[PDB]
């Protein structure tokens, strides 16, 4: 107490609005998952802002998914309900976007936050 954030974005790319062409969304527990179904081809990266408590990334903040010229095109981000996450969770939610990407042909990777991510819990 209190918490700190290690993220991807910069201050701009985490305040930026977006929107779906296509717009497709999916609850997975108490995380919500958006993904413009209309983008195709592309080499994307997804990057994520955590809370940091004791040297252990703690909690997903936001999750975004940017085409290699900046573009968001895929988003994950807790209910507002604010009903709490487990690593699992998130772990889960990401490789629902990560799949439903994949279908359209796009080239999907992760950060090194979320590598880093994958196997801490």
């Amino acid at each position: 107490p209190a918490s700190r954030y290690l993220t991807d974005m910069t201050l701009e790319e985490m305040s930026r609005d977006w929107s779906m062409l296509i717009p497709k969304q999916k609850v997975a527990g108490p995380l919500c998952i958006r993904m413009d179904q209309a983008i195709m081809d592309k080499n994307i990266i997804l990057k994520a802002n955590f809370s940091v408590i004791f040297d252990r990334l703690e909690t997903l903040i936001l999750l975004r998914a940017f085409t290699e010229e900046g573009a968001i095109v895929g988003e994950i981000s807790p209910l507002p309900s604010l009903p709490g996450h487990t690593a699992e969770d998130v772990k889960n939610a990401v490789g629902v976007l990560i799949g439903g990407l994949e279908a359209n042909d796009n080239t999907v990777r992760v950060s090194e936050t979320l590598q880093r991510f994958a196997w801490r819990s």
